[PDB]
């Protein structure tokens, strides 16, 4: 039986997306400190959620970026290439703009069945498409 081969190794791929969710996720929590008491549960939710979809529809750009690094190491990949890029991609963008943004032109997404479903995902877990 053929085995399909996939776009990025499983192990990449997973260091990839746990660094950049904590990334987004502690710059979250910081946020929250000084805003949380004025959020709903389900508010706070949904904006762990907007960190996961952010994730995800920015994907394949992400991709583009990690593979001029990659092709360019000049040696072969190991799996702690991709957890510092991860945890560079995890830092520099800062959520916290965007947040400022949904909260004050009150555009937090209700919060539905299926964001539910992504926030419990563990982060090695969430499904990203590629290009």
């Amino acid at each position: 039986h053929y085995v399909e081969p996939k776009f990025l190794n499983k192990a990449f791929e997973v260091a990839l997306k746990v660094q950049i969710i904590a990334g987004f996720d502690r710059g979250l929590v910081k946020w929250l400190r000084v805003h949380g008491r004025t959020l709903s549960t389900v508010q706070k939710k949904a904006l762990y959620f907007v960190n996961r979809r952010y994730m995800q529809t920015h994907w394949a750009n992400y991709m583009l970026w990690i593979n001029k690094k990659i092709d360019a190491l000049g040696r072969t990949p190991v799996v702690g290439d991709y957890t510092r890029l991860g945890a560079e991609i995890g830092r520099r963008i800062d959520m916290a703009y965007f947040y400022d943004f949904l909260k004050d032109k009150n555009m937090i997404p209700k919060y539905l069945p299926y964001m539910e479903e992504i926030n419990r995902m563990r982060p090695a877990d969430v499904p990203v498409k590629y290009m």
